[PDB]
């Protein structure tokens, strides 16, 4: 219908009621197709599991909590583009941190 980031996961996309997650795959222009949709939001999560962090923690981490086993990731919602020889329903490309990354359907 329209690309929506999962309310529970800043690393997932809720599109057509289907669920697509982004690992880390650099998508070159030769594999990239054409422009699909434009984004304009940013989120922060702990990449270990994908736990979204609130905007109140985006600056004030913790002063004693020892985040030594918590690895935040700040992903900027970049525009979406298609992939040559692949449907959006299986896999597509998303501009993440100015780098187009491959997202693949997942069931969670």
């Amino acid at each position: 219908d329209n690309f929506v980031i999962d309310k529970n996961d800043s690393r997932k996309i809720d599109y057509m009621g289907n669920i697509y997650s982004i690992s880390d795959t650099t998508v070159s222009d030769e594999e990239l197709g054409e422009y699909q949709d434009v984004l304009a939001e940013v989120r922060v999560f702990d990449s270990v599991s994908g736990k979204s962090i609130p905007r109140s923690e985006w600056g004030r981490i913790d002063k004693d909590g020892s985040n030594s086993k918590q690895s935040r990731t700040e992903w900027d919602y970049g525009e979406i583009h298609s992939i040559r020889g692949k449907s959006l329903t299986e896999a597509f490309a998303v501009e993440i941190n100015d780098d187009f990354k491959l997202a693949t359907k997942v069931g969670n």
